């Protein structure tokens, strides 16, 4: 039994070989990653005389359908002329070889999980964590722009890339969880970790959904560990409330999933479930303590390294709870984000 002439395996994948030359041009040299999706690999343009990385789509309606989204919002945001678009992995040309949809784009480094894993999970910098927030900051103003009001819905550190292994400059890649601002159509979205309270209490949500998934990713960038790491929706949002107390009433008022998480006591406020005591209480376990602002970083591990200053953790601290507003309405918006003195030289 064969799929797709020799060409498929039983999963709709094309069957990638090493060294195999496609359309007298690419010459395919290993496979760098996998999903749902299908393939990613490297591959050499005889052409053009460069390395590009190929997504190569399942030969199946579902992901090809979903792939012609990630293609249609890449193609749109080519169109502008700014500068802010280079913190988005480029899309150069797509064709179909063989009944595969495939995206070629720049090739890229490695991802900001790799590079946590090469720290043990003891994190990086202050100094470079500054440097991935400026650069992340205008990407998301760029989504912003008015004619694409594009939101990702998938931010985290597996998505953010390295341009260069010696170098500090990043990029976003996957578009395929993306949509536009508009009428809500998917409810389940974003990565637990990194899922906007808006989104767990069944609210409208917008743009604003990417700055707190930035906010608690930039934690985790210098921490080495995720802010909030659930094992569940209700986990996910008790570990939220140990950091930043009960969400406001008006808020709760409006949550269709409110009592999956709260009860409304008889005098109007809200408090959590009761659900083997377990969680610290509401907003004891401080940012400020997380990060480590007076004891010399997380884990005192900073303490006596240069550019890591008290003055220069309150300025990272204010910054990141500007992010992590409970509402979406105030939440920072990219431009103001940029112009925080976090970022002052
Ligand atoms: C090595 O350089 C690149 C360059 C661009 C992309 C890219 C674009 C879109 N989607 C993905 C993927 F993550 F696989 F969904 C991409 N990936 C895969 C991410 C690597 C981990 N699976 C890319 C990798």
């Amino acid at each position: 039994k064969v799929y797709n002439d020799g060409y498929d395996d039983d999963n709709y994948d094309y069957i990638v070989k090493n060294g195999e030359k496609w359309m007298d041009r690419y010459e395919i040299d290993s496979l760098i990653g996998k999903g749902s999706f299908g393939q990613v690999v490297k591959a050499y343009d005889r052409v053009e005389q460069e390395w590009v990385a190929i997504k190569i789509i399942k030969n199946k309606k579902a992901f090809l359908n979903q792939a012609q989204i990630e293609v249609r919002l890449l193609e749109l945001m080519n169109k502008h002329d700014t500068e802010m678009k280079y913190y988005i992995v480029h899309l150069k040309r797509h064709f179909m070889f063989r009944n595969h949809l495939c995206l070629v784009f720049e090739m890229l480094s490695y991802n900001l999980y790799d590079l946590l894993r090469n720290t043990n999970f003891r994190g990086v910098s202050l100094n470079l964590t500054r440097k991935f927030a400026q650069q992340m900051c205008t990407a998301l103003l760029f989504l912003a722009t008015p004619e694409l009001s594009i939101i990702h819905c998938d931010l985290k550190p597996e998505n953010i890339l390295l341009c260069n292994p010696k170098r500090s400059a990043i990029k976003i890649v996957d578009f395929g969880s993306s949509c536009q601002l508009g009428q809500r159509i998917y409810q389940y979205i974003q990565s637990r970790f990194y899922r906007s309270p808006e989104v767990l209490l069944g609210m409208p949500y917008d743009l604003a959904i990417d700055m707190w998934s930035l906010g608690c990713i930039l934690v985790e960038m210098h921490t080495g560990e995720p802010l909030f790491s659930g094992a569940n929706e209700v986990d996910q949002m008790n570990k939220i409330v140990e950091v930043l107390g009960i969400p406001p009433a008006h808020i709760l008022d409006q949550a269709p999933k409110a009592r999956k998480f709260f009860e409304k006591l008889p005098d109007g406020t809200w408090n959590l479930k009761k659900t083997k005591r377990e969680y610290k209480p509401p907003g004891t376990r401080k940012l400020h303590n997380i990060l480590g602002v007076e004891t010399g970083g997380p884990g005192g591990r900073r303490a006596g390294e240069s550019g890591h200053t008290v003055a220069d953790y309150l300025k990272f601290k204010d910054l990141i709870l500007r992010m992590l507003d409970y509402d979406p309405k105030t939440r920072i918006q990219p431009y103001y984000a940029l112009q925080h003195s976090f970022f002052k030289k």
